[PDB]
């Protein structure tokens, strides 16, 4: 139905499209990246992580083809030279990581495009959303460069909303222990961050994260109550979060997870997971879910600290949620 | 001076005999495992973790030699037929991992042996010690089979004596970010953890750990007042204790690291390190400390709920602190 | 149709059990290891290398069961207790890795089992064979201790035929850069082979390889004209063999590559493959074939020595040709 | 003596730094990147490959303080605006990796430089040299723009010279199990090279190299005679030669290796290594010799095909390997 466009064919922009190629209301005519179709369709094809793609994949003159489909294939490094109106798009998934400022990510709206999903936090957005937790909040009339926020937060606000609901949160601190990524280093190179700048398969890294402090933004009653870090891991995939909470009314270790569980197969369903297997994160590579809470993990002193933890492919979750928000946002009308 | 045995030179074995040798108070003269003679003088010369020996290393007959010195090796699976009187051993570090109960221990003490210091956990032993934290608890005349706790518990309890001590700790939970170690699996084999049974290399994987509750054995004001997790990682040595605490006075970043680097420069010097420095894992491979306070990732919420975060190579410090205690127990009278 | 038992349920063990899952003529009704039933399912329902086995996993009391059928667990370490006559079993794989010689593999036999299948390199077997190059030479009445050789002689074996018959191998050297396996160690342990003893997810590792030696058993022609050796690197799983041969014919690359290509559409389709794609070791897990031949790598000298790389993912291929040859073995009758 | 500048402070540029502070003849006095100089200090210091540098290294300002010596840090990706004429230096060492083409390493030559290193293969070069092979070539009257090759073309120009020399080399073919390095990519993104597009750490991955041509640079008898392949595999530093060779006389393995242990104690002593040991990669790490012989794997069949595995640190043999060539060429005027 909407026409999409992804900008930075990435490890986000490929699963977002992945993830769309499963929901009809949706179809992602372009993508735009630094590279030839044929690059772009060798990586579509073989994936590290995720395996071969389940798809009839060709290059037809300067574009791809999937299971007939074409797909419009785009180099252009300045998002302005787009012309997305041009083809039609109307939704925008910046996923290149360079444009996470309202004042980039708006130049795909000056390219015809009606709405922007920054693929992050981001600076000045209209508003970020976190699937599950705020889309109510979207107003059409209004936002039109729209953040959905980093996987972490993803992750982390989901179970964080039904703990303050349940429960009630005075303050806590997580730690996600996290894949590498692409923001990283392979070999100790210059970094803004002189920990990311270090050998990413080869440290534990510890770095600075603000997934806490964001989850505010789509739970203010949770402002100035959460903060943490993260550490990076030698892992390409998967990463799991880790909160110590003091909560408000006393609880015990079945409750918590009764009220997670309930969660899970109630209003968070498909945003919220729970299990009780004791499983590692290999075993959720591919989890399109935000958040799946390790209920072994689950941990009570007091009656008022607790400790939760919970999985999330930080690739699949997200992109996922990239296509649900792209679709909430299409049927708010463009 | 005094003779010491070492009982499966492994990991800890070996780093254990490397920090021996620094020290002109102990000399190990026997050490026991499952192989020959050839086999432990190559591993001993040539390290993964830890490099290439800094001396001289030959067979000789069916013994090791070290700069010159003599090394008896014995392959006696059971340490009944250890026969360490016959050749004067008094005490023994007991590191094969099999033998954590006092029933199996004392065997080392039937066998002529005079003290035994367990390097892990125990099961019915006549005391567990943190050096820098409770060695003064140590009884020459009663407590014979010691356990000097895990390397873990060897990282945190120290600063979290100092944050007790200080600031007073209601209460707190822990998750140590842990390399791999050799009681995991390569790929996917039997194991009574579920979770420790899978490939090492290819996961984050969580895992229990009485670390925290055994703070409480060295420093009793804190029984019940902690617990907490692991989560074994992709990396080969170094790990990281991370605690989140609510302390009954009300503090600040700065105060916290202030009394955490008095501490370190103080009565903990040798024992608790502090670092400002944005390090990672690697940059800790080969250090004889216990614990160095990552005080970049010191945090705090509304002066009540504190995080703090600490390094240790797991092999390296704790072997270090094995042979401080057999120095301390032999100072003590055999 | 013919039941079978698999000893070890392992890396081999599991993945032979997945291939009989697809096999109709085979049935595996036991396996036997050393844990619990629900210990195997675990493993058999989350693989850390292939993923979540697509089929119903639970457990019967003391027993599997998979897609409704029901599996016998056994938990002895002596097979002469395995007692296989009892449940029928008349083909037994060996793949506990222990029982290699065949005083010991022709213990099932006594147990009540026709035939054994020990998967990999034996002393005294009564046959050794590479499905697809000499299983022609099988006898039902005189071989019943069978060896499927080793997944690399598997890999190795198949082009080795091509090149021979097409262009007669004069002698040649191969190399084969292959996954860690369950044989080598964590870190720094004994181990016969020093090399095997040193930490494999941090290493190259050089190691010798009989897999050369052995294409003879399987191509009599071929004796005393290839040898070679292995280097274990920090991958999981997928292996690939790098085979330097003088050739009598004088050849081109594109001649080599044709009759490689012809024969893996032909003859030994579904054991032999050939790929022009520019694909890594990720790209192979879960490939059935027993050899893919990577043609953009083929390379010659003056005419007359070559270079042929052929991928093989040892888990997978292997496990298949071990049913493959369970089949054939049966349709000869018993 | 002669003042050296170095041009990218990477990998390379960092560990030529390090063999400069043993080289009385050299001193450098300024080096080049795209960061500040808290960020080249802070990497000086911490290396997650060869660990803590055993220096003194601050902050001057603008500029570094290695061991009392300042050394100036410059930022400018434009090698035309290094001015190296205005601070005396002589001889720069091109590290970026951007100015292998001698159109762009001249530049340095524009700029006051004398001489430039071209830290890998070259193009236009005014030659090419392999230190131990043949420095002598080299032409201070017309050689202004030197390759100092590749680390593989090192490893291996040495042992090929050996085996020439000694037997004569009718043809061969190479692969190097090289380690991962900084133009590999962490997660699929695109790379000119589909094979090095895929990520470094995950698989096993076969990519072109003219190490094997470009022996002829150096060698001149071996032209076409050699030719070869790549396989990156998951470890972060060292890597090893893997030769298969014709030779013209008869030989057996006895003498092969007798004559490589001859010519590393003779001749190309600190150039050539030779080791009875079977270790693995790990233990090169450090390693400044350009090749070392793994005596164990050497290989022979028919007395006329041979197999040569030798070991190398790309990053530290090839970085010493680069001083010694510019000390060598200053003893020539400048
Ligand atoms: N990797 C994760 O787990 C994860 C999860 C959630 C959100 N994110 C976020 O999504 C974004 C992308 O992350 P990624 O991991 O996919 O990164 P990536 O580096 O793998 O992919 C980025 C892609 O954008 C392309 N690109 C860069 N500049 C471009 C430009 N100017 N124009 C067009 N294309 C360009 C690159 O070629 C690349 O293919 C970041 O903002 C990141 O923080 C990452
Ligand atoms: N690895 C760490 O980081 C660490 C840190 C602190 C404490 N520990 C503890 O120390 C112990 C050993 O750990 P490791 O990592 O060195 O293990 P390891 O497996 O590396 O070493 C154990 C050694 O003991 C030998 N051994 C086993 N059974 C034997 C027997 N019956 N008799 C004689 N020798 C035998 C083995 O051959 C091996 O060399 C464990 O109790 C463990 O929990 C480990
Ligand atoms: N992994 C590969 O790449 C590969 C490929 C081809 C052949 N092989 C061969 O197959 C055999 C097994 O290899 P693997 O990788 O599956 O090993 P593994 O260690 O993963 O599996 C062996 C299984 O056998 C069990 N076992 C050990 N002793 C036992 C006993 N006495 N009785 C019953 N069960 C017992 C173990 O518990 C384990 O689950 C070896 O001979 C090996 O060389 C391995
Ligand atoms: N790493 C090895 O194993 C190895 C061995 C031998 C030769 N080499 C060669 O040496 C060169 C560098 O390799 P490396 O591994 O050190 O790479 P690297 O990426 O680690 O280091 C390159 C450095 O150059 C800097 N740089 C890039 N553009 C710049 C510019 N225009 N001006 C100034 N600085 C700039 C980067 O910031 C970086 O710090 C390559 O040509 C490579 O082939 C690498």
């Amino acid at each position: 139905a909407v026409k999409v466009g992804i900008n930075g064919f990435g490890r986000i922009g490929r699963n977002v499209f992945r993830a769309a190629l499963k929901n009809p209301d949706i179809e992602v005519v372009a993508v735009n990246d630094l590279t030839d179709a044929n690059t772009l369709a060798h990586l579509l094809k073989y994936d590290s992580v995720h395996g071969r793609l389940d798809a009839e994949v060709s290059v037809n003159g300067n574009n791809l083809v999937v299971n007939g489909k074409e797909i419009i294939v785009k180099a252009e490094r300045d998002p302005e030279n787009l012309a997305w109106g041009e083809i039609g798009v109307d939704i925008v998934v910046e996923s290149t990581g360079r444009f996470t400022k309202r004042e980039d990510a708006a130049k795909h709206l000056e390219a015809g495009a009606k709405k922007v999903i920054i693929s992050a936090p981001a600076k000045n957005e209209d508003i970020t959303i976190v699937m599950g937790v705020n889309q109510d909040k979207y107003d059409p009339k209004a936002h039109h460069v729209i953040s959905n926020a980093s996987s972490t937060t993803n992750c982390l606000a989901p179970f964080a909303k039904v703990l303050h609901e349940q429960f009630g949160i005075v303050r806590g601190m997580m730690t996600t222990v996290h894949s590498y990524t692409n923001d990283q280093r392979i070999l100790d190179l210059p970094h803004k961050d002189l920990r990311r700048a270090r050998a990413a398969a080869e440290s534990i890294i510890p770095t600075t994260t603000g997934a806490a402090k964001a989850v505010a933004l789509v739970l203010p009653e949770l402002k100035g109550k959460l903060n943490g870090m993260a550490m990076r891991v030698p892992t390409p995939n998967v990463s799991v979060v880790d909160l110590v909470a003091e909560l408000e009314k006393e609880v015990t270790v079945e409750e918590v997870n009764a009220a997670l569980k309930a969660a899970a197969e109630g209003e968070l369903k498909g945003i919220l997971a729970y299990s009780e297997e004791p499983l590692v994160s290999r075993d959720y590579n591919g989890s399109t879910v935000s958040s799946t809470i390790d209920a072994l993990s689950t941990m009570v002193i007091d009656g008022k600290m607790v400790k939760v933890v919970s999985w999330y492919d930080n690739e699949t979750g997200y992109s996922h949620r990239v296509v649900d928000l792209a679709a909430y946002i299409a049927s708010k009308g463009l």
